[PDB]
C-alpha cells in the first residue's frame, strides 16, 4: 500500500533522454494514484498483488531470467475468476495510463536543434525532424527551388489518410474525453508557478478521472465500428486541419509568399474503409455500406451546424457588398446583420440535409426535398464564398481570414460526408459473377478462359453498346452480394466514395471485369478501379499489367490520365518474408512510375497496413522521403492503422505533428528525391532477396510441422474462435498458412513477443551476403547510412526487436508446445538471435534502438504491464486447452471454463495495446 | 502612422506598481494595433488626428492647463459629421481596449503577501485582501474560533447579489465573447517560451479580433434589457459558482474540516431588478414582468440541458444501487448505462419545461402539461440526488464529487429561474389605489387619514375575513398598473420572485398597505415586503417604523421572524449630502438591529446603488467588514451596479475573486466585528453631520439659481430628452429629480458634486473648533473602518475628478452671471480634497493604493478627449450663434446627436461607479 512504482522504472531507464524528460515522473504520478484507487475499492491485498506483478515483470526486463515469470504465472492461475479479471484489467488500465503519459511527454517536449546532425537521418524521429517551414526553407536555399515553385507544388499536393477499423479496441468518444481530461490534469499539475490550492484541486480531479476510467466497461455492428472510427475526427482532426493550414500560411510568408494557401486547396483529405471493405468479410453487406454513407453525412451536417452557429455569433457586421445585401433582403433575425441572415439560411439547409439523411437511414425514404437541403459541395460553398467576398470587398479581409477561412478549409477538406468511402472486394468474387453471366447466356465459362481470352471478351463488351447483365440472372448469396453492392453504389451520390479496390489482383482482366460490372449494374459515375498487388509474383508483373491497361483505348478514355494502385506490406511479407517484399515493392514502384510516365498517366500509390509509411511519429517522415524518385509527385494515400491512430490523432499537438509530417515529407520528395541506388546495392538486394525468400519459405511453407507449432506457440486458434478480428481469419476452412490472412498472421506472433513474420529471412540474407565476400559487410553499413530505403527498412526491424523478447516466446513454448516440437521452437529462437545481432552490426549499434533513445525509453516503460499480461496469457491458454493441468485455487481477494475467456480477451487487448504496430 | 502610444502613458505613471506590472505594455499593444487598423480602413490622416487627440489629452493630465483642451475642441468641432462619429467612436474603442488590459492585469496579478501590513486596512485592496482560506485561518488562529464554529457559520450564510440594468451600455453576449478572445490573445501572446510562429499567428488573431469589435455597431425593450443583463451569468457566473464552492471545500480541509460544504447550502444567490423594478418607469408593465420571468426559466432550462448532456457523456458507469437500478429499468439508450437513462429522462423533462415556457411566452397558453415538466426545485433534485447517493453507495463518491456535485450546487444556487425577481414600486402609488378603494366604498379618503388612522384601518382589514377590492373599481392607468402587477404576481410561481420593495417608504402603513393589496389581488403566497428608506428623516424614524411593525400581532405572524430592509446611498446622499447620509445610515443600521434583536426578528439589509458596499474589487471587502456590529449575521443583499458588472463578472478570475470577496467578508464580520465607535467619534460625527447637511442644502436647496447652473454646467437636459436612462428623469425642485440623473450628470463633467459637497465644511469646522480634533480625525481614519471606507470612496472619486475639465464646461456653457458661482463650487472642491488628504495623511490622491491610482489615470486620456468633445458639442447643440469653421473630410443638427451619445457612453464607461 505504501511504496511508489518509480524505483522499478528507474531500473529500466537510468537517466533522462532530455532536460525536460519527465516521463517516469508522469508514469509514477498516474500509476501510484491508480493503485491507491485500486486499494480503496478492492482492499490492500489485491493492490499489493497487482503491484508485485508489476515489480516481478519489471525485474525481468533487467535480468532476462524466465523462472521469475513462472513464479508469477503460478500465482496468477490460482486467482478466483473475479480476481483474475480484476488483476488483468488493472494491468491493462496501468498500461493505458502509461501510454497517456507517453503522449503528454511527446506533445510538450521542447524541440532542441542541437540534436540534429543534418541529412536524411534527422527525419526519422520527431525530436529531430523538420517542421513545415524548415522544409520550405531547405527547398528554397539548399535544393534551390523558387518560392513560387514551392507555392505551386503545395497548391497541387494532396495527401489522403485512410482510416481502418481497430482490430481489438473500440475507441468510444466518451473514453477519448476521459483520456483528454487525464492528460490535461497532468500538464496543468506540472505548470510553473501553480498555487497550493490549484494543485490540491487538480490532484483531486486527476484521481477522480482515473477512477472514472477504471469504473467503465457482443462485437459491434459495422455501423457502430464506423461511428467509433470517426471519434478522432470529432475530437482533434476537425479543428486540427484549419490550425495546420494556418501554419502553412505562416511558413509561406516566411519564405516570401505574400498570400495564403488558397482555401480550395485540398492539401489533406480523409477516407475510410469501415463499411466499404468487404474482402472476406460477409457482415459488410450492401445495406451496411448505404448506412455508413448516410451516417457520415449526418455527422458532417452536425459538425457544420456547430461551426456555422459559432460563426453567426461572431459575424455581427453590418457593412456588406451589394450581392450580399440583395440576397439578405430576399431572405425575409435582425435585417441589419446580413451575414447572420445568410448563415442562418445555410444552417437551415444543413438541418434539412441532416434530417433527410436520418429519414433515408431509418425508413429508406425522405419527404424532405433535396432542393431544401445541400446536394452538392458547390451549392454549400456558394453562400459561404459570398460572405467571404463581401467581407473582402468592404476591407474586412482580415476578419474573413479568421473563422470563415477555417470553415471554407473545412468544407474543402471534409466535404458533406467527412470521409470518402473506399470499396474493396476480392477479384475471384468478380470472376464468379462474370462466369455466372457467361454460362447463363450460353457463351461458355469465363473462369476457364485464359487471361488473353478474358481481356478480348471484356473489351468487346466494354466497346459494344448492348447491355449484358440480365435481371433474370440466377444468383448465389455471394454473387447477389457483389451485384447488390454495385447497385448501392449506383444509388448513392458519387462524392460519397473513393476507389473500388480489387484484393488479390493479378492481371488486367481483374480491373476491366470491375469496370464492366460497374456499368452493367448502372453506376453512371464509375469509381476508379484500383488493383491491390499482394503476392510477390503479382508485384513483379504489376508494371506489365498497368502497361496493358494503359495501352487499351477504352481504358485510357475511362481513367483520364489518372490511375491509383495499392501495395501491401503485411500482405507481400506473408508471401515471401519482409526483406524480399520490401525490395520487390521498391522495384515495382519505380517501374510502374516508368510505365505511367511513358503513357502520360499520373500514378498514385496507396500504402496498405504494415508499412514503413504509416508508422507512428517521426519514422513516417523519413519513410515517405525514402520512396523511389518521382513516384509521389504530390499525390499519395496512406492507411492510418488502428494500432497507431491514438498516438497519431488522440491529442491536439500529436494531430498537428502528424498532419505536418505527411505534408512536409510528401512536398519535399517531389522536389528533392533520395539518391538513386548504385548498381552494387541493387545486385546485393537481388541476391539477398533470393536467400531471404528461400529461408522464409523453408520455415513457413516446406516444413511439415510448422502449422502444428504455430497453433500451439500462438493464441491464433483462440483469436479466431472468439472472433476478435470481427472477420474470418482464413478464406478456406483448410489450406496452408497461405490461406490465412495477414492480420491474424501478424497478430498471433506479436502476442507472444516473437514477431517471426517481420524478421524471418533477414538473418539468412545478412549472413549470406557477409560470408560470400569480405567487402559486402562494409557495403551493407554504407547502405544503412546512405540509402534511405535500406535505412527505413532496417529501422522497422530494429523497432520490432525492441518490442520482442525470446524469453517470453520460450515461455509460451515450454507450456504449450509438445516435447517433439520444442527443438523446432529453439531453432526459430536461434534464428531470432542471429538476425538481431547481424542487424545490430550493420548500422553499428551495440544496443537495440541506440539511434533513438526517446523511442527506446517509451517502448521499454510499457513492458512491465505487457510482460505481466504475457505470462497471464500463456498460463490461461494452458488451462483453456488442457483439462488435466491442475491449479491451486487461492481464496478471494475482494464458452470456456469460468473466467478464462474474459481473462484471455483482456490479455489480448492489453498486449495489442502495448505492441501497437509491428509488421 | 509611426510611433507608439506608450510614451504618453509612461508620462502619467512612470514606475511599475509590482514586479509583474505590464499594464502600459498591454495598453500599448492593443491601442497601437487598433490605430493601425484605423489607418488601414480610414486613411493616415484620420489615424493621426485620433492619435493627436490622445496625446493632447494625455499631456493635459500631467500639466493641468486648459488652453490645451480649447484648441483641441476647436479641431473637434471642425470635423464633418461622419468624421466626428468616427473619431468619438475610435476614442471609445480605445478606452474599451484599455479597460480590457486592466482586466487582464488584475486577473493575473500574482499575490504578494509581503504587501500585507496586518489589520483591517489590508482588506481594502485586492493586492492585500485575504482569500477564503486566509480568512478561515485567521478566524481560527487570530480570532480564536473553532473550525466547527466556522463550518457552522458557512452552512448558515447567504449572500445575494442583485443585478440591475446598465444605464448606458448593452452588454450583448457576442460582445462579451469578442472581449474574451481579445483578453485570451493578450495573455497567450505574453506566455513564456512561446514559439515565433505561435506568436505570429496570435498577433494576427489579436489584430483580427480588435477589428471585429471595431466594425460592430432604438432603445431596447425591457425584455431585451433583461437578457442582456443575464449574459454575465451565461459567460462566467454559471461555471464560476461551482469553482468557488470547490475552493471553499479546499479551504475547509486546510483548517481541519474533513467534509465538503453540503451541496444544499445556498452560500451565494442571484437576484434581478430587470422587469421587476417599476419605480417611476411606466414601461415595465405587468406583462413585462410575466415575460422576463418566463425568459429566465427558458435560459435556466437551456443551461441545465447542456450541463446534463455533458454529465451523461461522463457517467458511463454500470454499477449502481438498487433504487437507481429499479427506476432505470422502469424507464425503458442502452440499459447497462443506468446513470445515462436517468439523466436522459431529466433532460427530456427539462426540454418540456423550456418549451412550455416558450409557449406561455408567445401565446399565453401551453398544451405541454406541468406533469411532463419540472415545476419545483424538489422534483428536479430527486433524480439528481438519486444519482449522487447511488454513486456513493458503490464506493464512487469521488466520481460523484466531480461534475455531478457541480450540478447539484448549480441547482441550489440558481434554481429553475437563474435569478429571483425583485418587485419595486413607489409608496404613493399604493396609497392611490387604496384611496380609490375607500372613496368608491364610501368609507372616506385613505389619503386624508393620519398615519395612526391608516394603521388602524389597515389592521382591521387584514384581521378581518371579508374581501375588499371590488372587481368593478374605477381604475386610472396607474392604478390599473399596480393592480395588474399584483395580479401577475398571483399567477406566477412563488419561486420566481424575491421581495416587494417599497420606494420612498416613510411609515408602517406603507408596508401594511402592500400586504393588504397583495392579499386582495389574490397573491396566495405573499411576497416579503421590504421598505426602502431614502430620505434621512425616513432613516431616523426607520427604527421606530420597524418596531411598530414588529409590535403588531398580524405582521409578526406574517413575517415569521424575518424582515428585510433596503437602504440607499445615492438616494440619501441626494437628500442631505454624502457625509450626513453615511452617518445616518450607520446609526439606523445599529438601531434597527437592536429593535430586531429585542423582538426576535432576523434583519437582513439590502444595499442599494452608490455605496461603499458594491464598489468594484477590494473596497467591497473592507466595506462589508466595516458594517455595524451584529447587522449581518450571515445574511446580506448587495446591488451589483451595472457600472461595475464588467469588472466584477466579465472574466473568469475576476468572477472568482468577486464571489470570494463577498463570501469571506460576510463570514468574517459575523465572528470578527469592527471596533465599536468611541463616544468622541460619535459626537464628532454628529456635529460634522449638521454642518455638512447645512452646507449641502445651502448650495442645492437654498440658492435660487442652482437649477439654472445645473442645467447649463452638465448635460442633464440632453440626457433626459434622449432618454439615455430608459426612464423618466413632473416638474418641481431638484428634489423631484431621481438619483441616477443627479449622479450621472455631475459625473459626465468630472466634477462629482453629489459625492463630496458638504464634506469640507464639516472637516474645516471640526478642525477649527478644537485643536484636539484634527488628531482625532486622523485616528478615526486609521482605527474606524466605517470612517475609513467612507473617506476612501471620496478619495477614489476625487481621483476621477478634474476641476479644469469642469471649468471648461462652465466657460463654454454657463452664462457670465453664474460663472462666479461655479468658481465658488470649484473652490469648495479644492478645499474638500485638500482637507481629505490631510486627515488621510496622504500627499496625493490614492497614495494608499497605487494599483487603483494607476488603473484610473491610464483611462483619463480617452475620457478627457470625450469631455472636450462633449462640452463643445453641447454648446453647438444649444447655441445657433456659436460659429465653427468646417474642416475638409478625412476618409438636433447633423451628427451632433450621435456624437453626444457617444461621449456620454464613453465617459460613463471610463468613470464607472462614483456616488
Amino acid at each position: 500500500k505504501h511504496h511508489s512504482i518509480d524505483a522499478q522504472l528507474r531500473q529500466l531507464v537510468p537517466g533522462k533522454v532530455s532536460e525536460d524528460d519527465k516521463l517516469i515522473e508522469y508514469d509514477a504520478l498516474l500509476v501510484d494514484r491508480f493503485l491507491n484507487i485500486l486499494q480503496d475499492l478492492h482492499g490492500p491485498s489485491l493492490r499489493e498483488f497487482v503491484q508485485e506483478c508489476y515489480e516481478v515483470s519489471a525485474d525481468y526486463e533487467g535480468k532476462g531470467d524466465t523462472t521469475k515469470l513462472g513464479e508469477l504465472g503460478a500465482k496468477l492461475t490460482g486467482l478466483a475468476p473475479a480476481d483474475a479479471i480484476l488483476v488483468a484489467s488493472s494491468i491493462l488500465h496501468m498500461l493505458n495510463l502509461a501510454n497517456l503519459a507517453e503522449e503528454v511527454q511527446i506533445a510538450h517536449r521542447r524541440r532542441n536543434s542541437k540534436l540534429k546532425k543534418g541529412g536524411f537521418a534527422d527525419e526519422g524521429s520527431a525530436t529531430t525532424e523538420s517542421d513545415i517551414e524548415e522544409t520550405l526553407k531547405r527547398l528554397v536555399s539548399e535544393v534551390g527551388k523558387s518560392p513560387e515553385e514551392v507555392f505551386e507544388a503545395l497548391k497541387n499536393q494532396t495527401v489522403d489518410l485512410v482510416f481502418t477499423a481497430h482490430p481489438t479496441q473500440s475507441a468510444r468518444r466518451s473514453l477519448l474525453q476521459k483520456n483528454a481530461r487525464i492528460r490535461n490534469c497532468l500538464t496543468q499539475l506540472n505548470a510553473k508557478d501553480i498555487t497550493d490550492d490549484d494543485k490540491q484541486e487538480l490532484d483531486e480531479a486527476l484521481q477522480r478521472e482515473i477512477q472514472a476510467a477504471f469504473r467503465t466497461d457482443a462485437q459491434p455492428t459495422p455501423q457502430d465500428e464506423m461511428r467509433y472510427g470517426m471519434s478522432y475526427i470529432h475530437e482533434t482532426v476537425w479543428k486540427g486541419v484549419p490550425k495546420f493550414l494556418r501554419r502553412v500560411d505562416t511558413a509561406l510568408k516566411n519564405i516570401g509568399i505574400n498570400e495564403r494557401l488558397p482555401y480550395n486547396v485540398s492539401l489533406i483529405r480523409f477516407s475510410s474503409w469501415m463499411g466499404g471493405d468487404r474482402d472476406g468479410n460477409p457482415r459488410v453487406t450492401p445495406e451496411v455500406t448505404r448506412d455508413v454513407c448516410l451516417l457520415a453525412r449526418m455527422m458532417a451536417a452536425n459538425l457544420y451546424i456547430d461551426q456555422i452557429e459559432e460563426l453567426m455569433f461572431e459575424l455581427s457586421m453590418w457593412r456588406c457588398n451589394d450581392e450580399l445585401r440583395v440576397r439578405a433582403e430576399e431572405l425575409h433575425i435582425p435585417p441589419n446583420e446580413p451575414y447572420r441572415v445568410i448563415l442562418g439560411h445555410v444552417r437551415d439547409k444543413l438541418y434539412n440535409t441532416r434530417e433527410r439523411a436520418r429519414h433515408l437511414l431509418a425508413s429508406g425514404v425522405s419527404e424532405i426535398s433535396a432542393e431544401s437541403s445541400f446536394t452538392s459541395i458547390e451549392e454549400f460553398l456558394e453562400p459561404l464564398e459570398l460572405c467571404y467576398k463581401s467581407l473582402c470587398d468592404c476591407g474586412d479581409k482580415a476578419i474573413a481570414d479568421g473563422s470563415l477561412l477555417d470553415l471554407l478549409r473545412q468544407v474543402f477538406t471534409f466535404g458533406l460526408s467527412l470521409v470518402k468511402l473506399d470499396i474493396r472486394q476480392e477479384s475471384e468474387r468478380h470472376t464468379d459473377v462474370i462466369d455466372a453471366i457467361t454460362t447463363h447466356l450460353g457463351i461458355g465459362s469465363y473462369r476457364e478462359w485464359s487471361e488473353d481470352k478474358r481481356q478480348e471478351w471484356l473489351l468487346s463488351e466494354l466497346r459494344g453498346k448492348r447491355p449484358l447483365l440480365p435481371p433474370d440472372l440466377p444468383q448465389t448469396e455471394e454473387i447477389a452480394d457483389v451485384i447488390g453492392a454495385f447497385h448501392v453504389l449506383a444509388e448513392l451520390p458519387p462524392d460519397s466514395f473513393g476507389p473500388y479496390i480489387i484484393s488479390m489482383a493479378t492481371a488486367p482482366s481483374d480491373v476491366l471485369a470491375v469496370e464492366l460490372l460497374q456499368r452493367e449494374c448502372g453506376v453512371r459515375q464509375p469509381l476508379p478501379v484500383v488493383p491491390l498487388f499482394e503476392r510477390l509474383a503479382d508485384l513483379q508483373s504489376a508494371p506489365a499489367s498497368v502497361e496493358r491497361l494503359f495501352s487499351v483505348d477504352w481504358y485510357m478514355d475511362r481513367i483520364k490520365g489518372k490511375q491509383q494502385v495499392m501495395v501491401g506490406y503485411s500482405d507481400s511479407g506473408k508471401d515471401a518474408g519482409r526483406l524480399s517484399a520490401a525490395w520487390q515493392l521498391y522495384r515495382a514502384q519505380e517501374e510502374m512510375a516508368q510505365v505511367a510516365k511513358r503513357y502520360g498517366v499520373k500514378l498514385t500509390l496507396f500504402h496498405g497496413r504494415g508499412g514503413t509509411v504509416g508508422r507512428g511519429g517521426g519514422p513516417t517522415h523519413l519513410a515517405i522521403l525514402s520512396q523511389p524518385p518521382d513516384t509521389i509527385n504530390g499525390s499519395i494515400r496512406v492507411t492510418v492503422q488502428g494500432e497507431v491512430i491514438e498516438f497519431c490523432f488522440g491529442e491536439e499537438h500529436l494531430c498537428f505533428q502528424t498532419l505536418q509530417r505527411f505534408t512536409a515529407a510528401t512536398l519535399e520528395h517531389g522536389m528533392h528525391p533520395p539518391v538513386s541506388p548504385k548498381p552494387e546495392w541493387r545486385k546485393l538486394m537481388d541476391e539477398m532477396a533470393v536467400v531471404a525468400t528461400e529461408e522464409y519459405r523453408s520455415v513457413v511453407v516446406k516444413e511439415a510441422r510448422f502449422v502444428e507449432y504455430f497453433r500451439s506457440a500462438t493464441p491464433e486458434t483462440e483469436y479466431g474462435r472468439m472472433n476478435i478480428g470481427s472477420r474470418p481469419a482464413k478464406r478456406r476452412p483448410g489450406g496452408g498458412i497461405t490461406t490465412l490472412r495477414a492480420i491474424p498472421w501478424i497478430f498471433s506472433w506479436t502476442q507472444t513477443r516473437f514477431h517471426l513474420p517481420v524478421w524471418l529471412g533477414v538473418g539468412a540474407a545478412f549472413k549470406f551476403a557477409i560470408d560470400k565476400d569480405v567487402r559486402n559487410f562494409q557495403v551493407l553499413k554504407e547502405m544503412y547510412n546512405e540509402w534511405p530505403f535500406f535505412r527505413v527498412t532496417l529501422d522497422l526491424l530494429e523497432m520490432v526487436f525492441a518490442k520482442g523478447d525470446p524469453g517470453i516466446a520460450g515461455l509460451y513454448d515450454e507450456l504449450l508446445v509438445a516435447e517433439e516440437l520444442k527443438p523446432f521452437g529453439k531453432q526459430l529462437r536461434d534464428k531470432y538471435v542471429e538476425t538481431q545481432q547481424l542487424l545490430l552490426q550493420i548500422a553499428g549499434h551495440k544496443d537495440i534502438l541506440e539511434g533513438d533513445p526517446f523511442l527506446k525509453q517509451g517502448l521499454v516503460l510499457r513492458n512491465p504491464y505487457i510482460t505481466t499480461l504475457n505470462v497471464f496469457q500463456a498460463y490461461t491458454l494452458k488451462r483453456i486447452r488442457d483439462p488435466n493441468f491442475k491449479v491451486t485455487p487461492q481464496p478471494p481477494l475482494s464458452e470456456y471454463p469460468p473466467g478464462l475467456e474474459d481473462t484471455l480477451i483482456l490479455t489480448m487487448k492489453g498486449i495489442a495495446a502495448g505492441m501497437q504496430n509491428t509488421g
